[PDB]
């Protein structure tokens, strides 16, 4: 899809069998879901945004189905403030900026 | 313009007299720019994100031009660590998202 930005990019993801809403965010780097359970093994991460620095558990190959498109790649679960799909995702699914 | 997301979507603004690198951020409703001493009226205002909240002025209608596309609308000044052009400013030059 082409989407315009007078309303948050919200769309809906598919994780771990669960529909769930998220951002699509060109200022993040890496996707990070609100606190939730995945399965296999996870490690210790800190990442940080723009009030500091949080921690977060890393998932490396998970796989996600943003807005009807594939992605399988590295998830952050922690204390962001919504779901954001970051650029790590976003170029797996062929997400550009256009103007 | 096309601009994949392989990295952060940095591109050069102006405001003021001073160019800067912004990134061009979906993920922001709006458009936050590191500590800077603008003329004119303001007001406080708190904004949240990962790690927390920072303190920000918000000055409102500043012209602002970002990859020589003309804009003008709100601009909050804080101490984030990034340039960051939300999506109040992105809409103005007609910046979609695509996939
Ligand atoms: C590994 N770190 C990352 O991937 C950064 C994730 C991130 O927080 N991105 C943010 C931009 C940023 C901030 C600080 C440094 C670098 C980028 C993100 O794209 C925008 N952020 C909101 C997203 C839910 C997190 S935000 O910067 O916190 C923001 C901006 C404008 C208004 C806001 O609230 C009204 C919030």
């Amino acid at each position: 899809p082409q989407i315009t930005l007078w309303k948050r990019p919200l769309v809906t993801i598919r994780i771990g069998g669960q529909l769930k809403e998220a951002l699509l965010d060109t200022g993040a780097d890496d996707t990070v879901l609100e606190e939730m359970n995945l399965p296999g093994k996870w490690k210790p991460k800190m990442i940080g945004g723009i009030g500091g620095f949080i921690k977060v558990r890393q998932y490396d190959q998970i796989p996600i189905e943003i807005c009807g498109h594939k992605a399988i790649g590295t998830v952050l679960v922690g204390p962001t403030p919504v779901n954001i799909i970051g650029r790590n995702l976003l170029t797996q699914i062929g997400c550009t900026l256009n103007f």
